[PDB]
């Protein structure tokens, strides 16, 4: 019967957690990109209102 | 009969998930770039009015 080694099993578990955390990081990044998109949109709308008022 | 390995199935599912999420990353980048371009257009219109 083969004799197990805790190091490899623990490292494999850590690798799986790392993959999950990478996916969560990608979701956080897409959230940031979207939020900055609406921020820029709001700034544009304010500038257009300023243009209409100043004209 | 082959003996399935649970870790490999989870790894393949995680790889599929990452492949799915990269496309959303690209679409979010496209939206952000379009928003910046539209802000630039608004600012150039304001500057032309000022001139």
């Amino acid at each position: 019967q083969p004799q197990p080694d805790p190091v490899q099993e623990q490292l494999k578990q850590l690798a799986v957690e790392k993959a999950q955390l990478e996916n969560e990081e990608l979701r956080s990044k897409i959230r940031l990109n979207d939020a900055q998109a609406q921020k820029a949109m709001a700034e544009r709308d304010n500038k257009n209102l300023d243009y209409l008022e100043q004209e």
